[PDB]
């Protein structure tokens, strides 16, 4: 036993995750395996039904459709819904992983990243034998549209806020920042939502097809439906920030910095990771060669 320094290091998974569930939007049912990758792979999402393979690198580049969940394309081959399974890796420090599926959707779950978090560390977590790389935020980067605004700001650590506004009676505004804040805890258990409204025709259209209160918060006219009720009294601007932690994750590296959401979703957070990657003096990689001067941490592997 000695005292040294020491590099912050990648992650990978320690062992397999199997699960079964259903797609939110297309109601398919899917086959998720998380599996352990090599050192500088990223979080890659395999589609094991085709033959062969489909592989999709978890980049901002592979982005195609943003419009209700985030979507990843090569050719014309998916994956759906990949922010909150993102948003869980994210939150607990995996740099590298094969995420294979049967189709073309990650399963919904509970709505929220809590089962995948759990499954995860379960399973338990690997450091390899590379520094890992961070990306800091050294410019503002804002964009813009309409009223909606999104923002990556300078900031020694990590730390997202948000504000959204609905009119509607079952109502907006946190700020978390990961120095204090847990993001097991007091964010991975927020779970998507749905206003009934929407609902017909959003089916009407092939989407929302697999979703019910036993996956999302659904709200009527005036009122949760679910029966047991909300698991934060902020629930929804608190998924709002699982959907962005897990939209930002598609950097391809953790952040140093700080984001903050004004009516913002994917296809916003996509626009804004685009400008960043083009704005090259806005960011800059980083390694960490002493995990005590850094200014992010990590839970034990
Ligand atoms: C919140 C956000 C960002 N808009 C997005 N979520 C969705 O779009 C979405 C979530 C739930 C439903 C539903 C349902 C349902 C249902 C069945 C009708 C009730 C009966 O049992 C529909 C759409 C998201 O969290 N994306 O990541
Ligand atoms: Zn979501």
């Amino acid at each position: 036993h000695h005292e040294g320094a020491g590099t912050i290091k990648q992650r990978t998974l320690k062992n397999i995750i199997r699960a079964t569930g259903v797609g939110l939007h297309s109601g398919e049912k899917v086959y998720l395996t998380l599996k352990p990758a090599p050192v500088d792979t990223g979080i890659v999402f395999s589609r094991t039904d085709l033959d062969p393979v489909v592989e999709i690198p978890a980049r901002a580049e592979n982005v195609g459709e943003t419009t209700m969940s985030t979507t990843l394309v090569k050719g014309d081959v998916k994956v759906d819904t990949v922010e909150h399974l993102l948003s869980a890796m994210a939150g607990l420090g995996i740099d590298n992983a094969y995420v294979e599926l049967s189709a073309s959707e990650v399963p919904i779950m509970d709505g929220s990243a809590g089962p995948f978090v759990f499954l995860i560390q379960s399973a338990g977590l690997q450091e390899q034998e590379a520094a890992k790389k961070f990306i800091r935020i050294k410019r503002e980067v804002s964009v813009e549209e309409g009223d909606k605004r999104a923002v990556f700001v300078p900031f020694d650590g990590f730390k997202v806020s948000f504000e959204i506004d609905f009119d509607h009676p079952v109502f907006q505004q946190a700020s978390v920042d990961f120095s204090s804040t847990s993001f097991v805890k007091e964010v991975s258990r927020a779970r998507t939502f749905g206003f009934m409204r929407d609902i017909e025709y959003l089916r009407s259209q092939n989407l929302a097809l697999g979703g019910s209160v036993e996956n999302a918060i659904v709200v009527d006219e005036n009122r949760v439906l679910n029966e047991d009720g909300l698991r934060y009294e902020d629930e929804f601007v608190k998924h709002k920030i699982l959907d962005a932690i897990g939209d930002l994750y598609l950097l391809g590296n953790s952040l140093i910095g700080e984001f903050r959401g004004f009516k913002s979703g994917h296809a916003l957070n996509n626009q804004l990771l685009r400008t960043l990657i083009a704005d090259k003096d806005a960011w800059e990689v980083v390694t960490f060669e002493d995990a005590r001067t850094a200014p992010i941490s990590y839970m034990r592997p």
